[PDB]
């Protein structure tokens, strides 16, 4: 994917300010990192930018949806600048902004060798061109907001790398904007194109696909063009439920719902039938009365449906029968998404099993490929990370490249 585009080994970086997008959206549990892969993914290109004589090094990532709105007090990127110290083992400076005149002036002409990690670029709504206002009122970004927002992240380099992986399927302010005149994709970019390159060409069949996860109304809507590539498909965690409702009239209380996938669901299962597609959803449930780590707990069934006011926050025994039965049968998988909320050990247990299934899949020679910034702490919680095949910093975004797209982010990149 990236024959025809630049890369940073042949990007001439020195005593050239480097404006970076990364992918330090981590996950975080009791307000501190749980894991940082994607952290660590990064520094091979940051730690060769300093090597070869780069003035700076500006790193620019965002940190979970907060939707336009500044929320320092809930995704905050301070912590991600304490962490990449310990992993360059250099110092790193943060800045409470991405944009802005302070940014600007602390970015123009820094000592040499400065690291510097900007604020969360979604708490700008020019970020996403769209997002949601303090009140929770949908909002769309103006285009001159847009332009300037783009022009003021060109400032801070005087050349571009991408090696945001995990972000490369969004077309988004920071990925596709910056007007620099040379954009190189970084190192872990390259790495993660070329291990999927190579791994879709030609797949070991059967090929399942595990789907679970909680961003149902983003990767519902990419079931239809993994159907043209798969021959099995697992449709767990959060997905279920909305499957599940439209084609079982299951009640589900409280579970995650989709009201726009639920409109293709059908249709959906009958390209599944066309393509020889085999579909395993889950057929019972761990349940509790609120979303909290420590919720009252129940079993239930999709005959039995999940009574109001509660909802399905794992997979029941049975149902990981039914994935082990889709694990046993592959040759090749790719997993985004548990399916359940295994970071609450309540609900832990199904993405626990299935984990141990494609571990002894590994085993016997299946390849294995596991992604995503929740989905990869999996392999981190349960000492994983060397038993699958490959453990990728991108899940949505190697959805995408599932599908058989360019990413926009690789897109966006300067041509050879
Ligand atoms: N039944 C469920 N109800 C609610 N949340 C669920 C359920 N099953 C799993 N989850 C949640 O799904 C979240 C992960 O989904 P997500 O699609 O963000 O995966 P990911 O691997 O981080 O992908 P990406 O890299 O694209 O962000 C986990 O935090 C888990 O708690
Ligand atoms: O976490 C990401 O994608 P992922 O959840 O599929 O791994 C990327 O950081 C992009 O985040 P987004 O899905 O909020 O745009
Ligand atoms: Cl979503
Ligand atoms: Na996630």
């Amino acid at each position: 994917s990236l024959s025809n585009k630049l890369t940073l080994d042949k990007l001439d970086v020195k005593g050239k300010r480097v404006v970076m997008r990364v992918d330090f959206n981590v996950p975080m549990k009791n307000n501190q990192i749980t894991n940082n892969q994607r952290i660590k993914a990064a520094v091979p290109s940051i730690k060769f930018c300093l090597d070869n004589g780069a003035k700076s090094v500006v790193l620019m990532s965002h940190l979970g949806r907060p939707d336009g709105v500044p929320m320092p007090d809930k995704y905050s990127l301070e912590p991600v600048a304490v962490e990449l110290k310990s992993l360059l083992g250099k110092d790193v400076l943060f800045l409470k902004d991405c944009v802005g005149p302070e940014v600007e002036k602390a970015c123009a002409n820094p000592a040499a060798g400065s690291v510097i990690l900007l604020e969360n670029l979604r708490f700008h709504v020019e970020e996403e061109g769209k997002g949601k206002d303090a009140s929770g009122n949908k909002v769309k970004a103006e285009p001159a907001k847009i332009e300037a927002f783009r022009a003021s992240l060109s400032k801070l380099g005087d050349v571009y790398v991408n090696d945001a992986f995990g972000t490369a399927h969004r077309a988004h302010s920071s990925m596709v904007g910056v007007n620099l005149p040379q954009k190189a994709g970084g190192f872990l970019m390259k790495k993660e194109l070329n291990y999927f390159a190579k791994a879709l060409e030609s797949p070991e069949r059967p090929f399942l696909a595990i789907l679970g996860g909680a961003k149902v109304a983003d990767k519902i809507q990419l079931i239809n063009n993994m159907l043209d590539k798969v021959n099995e498909m697992i449709i767990g965690g959060g997905m279920a439920f909305t499957f599940l409702k439209v084609l079982n009239n299951m009640e589900i209380g409280t579970s995650l719902f989709d009201e726009e996938g639920a409109k293709i669901v059908k249709d959906l299962m009958s390209k599944a039938e066309k393509n020889g597609v085999k579909i395993t959803l889950p057929v019972d449930f761990v349940t509790a009365d609120k979303f909290d780590e420590n919720a009252k707990t129940g079993q239930a069934t999709v005959a039995s449906g999940i009574p109001a006011g509660w909802m399905g926050l794992d997979c029941g025994p049975e149902s990981s029968k039914k994935y082990a039965e889709a694990v046993t049968r592959a040759k090749q998988i790719v997993w985004n998404g548990p399916v359940g909320v295994f970071e609450w050990e309540a609900f832990a247990r199904g993405t626990k099993a299935l984990m141990d299934e494609v571990v002894k899949a590994t085993s016997r020679g299946c390849i294995t490929i596991i992604g995503g910034g929740d989905t990869a702490t999996c392999c981190a919680k349960w000492n994983t990370e060397d038993k699958v095949s490959h453990v990728s910093t991108g899940g949505g975004a190697s959805l995408e490249l599932l599908e058989g797209k360019v990413l926009p982010g690789v897109d966006a990149l300067s041509n050879i």
